[PDB]
């Protein structure tokens, strides 16, 4: 779409993007909970860095979930560049409506960026949000992507969630 994204960031300088995976040797160790009613998602190719599922789902075919991005970038990297391009990929959603471009926000005592709205997808209206936190660590700095989708009726479910998540992520470098 119209707006610089993280991807557009990265591709436009020498910067290389790894992704990473749970107990890779330099990785941050990311402590993310599974809220009450939720399960746990291994990694696989569609949810990179594990995720979480809602156990009681109004459509067991699209039920509320969570799921989690861990990328290594090393080169020409500056973290504040991270959070600012952060934004740009939902707003690039088809029918994206948010409050605003988002705010700054902290996780396990990094830098973050948090923002939600809403989209049409096939004609149905969803709740769709994005944490991005940045972690600088190691000669590299790891970007940590955390993206909720529900429908709309069930938003009220994906925000229990990402109050727990807030509140009892770790990260340690
Ligand atoms: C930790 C995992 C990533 C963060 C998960 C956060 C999930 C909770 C749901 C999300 O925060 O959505 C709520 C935010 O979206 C809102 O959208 C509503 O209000 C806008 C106002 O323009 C409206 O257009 C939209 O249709 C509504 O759903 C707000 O934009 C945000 O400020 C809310 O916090």
């Amino acid at each position: 779409g119209p707006n610089y994204t993280i991807a557009d960031y990265i591709r436009d300088n020498h910067i290389q993007e790894t992704p990473v995976h749970h107990g890779d040797p330099g990785s941050p160790t990311i402590d993310l909970p599974v809220p009450d009613d939720w399960r746990l998602l291994p990694e696989s190719s569609r949810a990179p860095y594990g995720g979480i599922v809602y156990t009681q789902p109004a459509d067991p075919n699209d039920p509320p979930t969570i799921v989690a991005i861990l990328s290594k970038l090393t080169g020409d990297i500056d973290p504040a560049k991270v959070l600012q391009f952060a934004p740009g990929e939902l707003k690039n959603l088809p029918g994206f409506q948010g409050s605003g471009d988002g705010s700054a926000a902290t996780l396990g005592g990094f830098s973050a960026w948090q923002l939600g709205g809403s989209y049409s997808k096939n004609g149905k209206l969803r709740t769709v949000a994005q944490k991005t936190v940045v972690i600088p660590s190691q000669g590299a700095v790891f970007v940590l992507q955390l993206n909720a989708d529900a429908l709309d009726d069930e938003t009220m479910t994906l925000m229990d969630a990402a109050n727990v998540i807030d509140e009892q992520t770790t990260i340690t470098p």
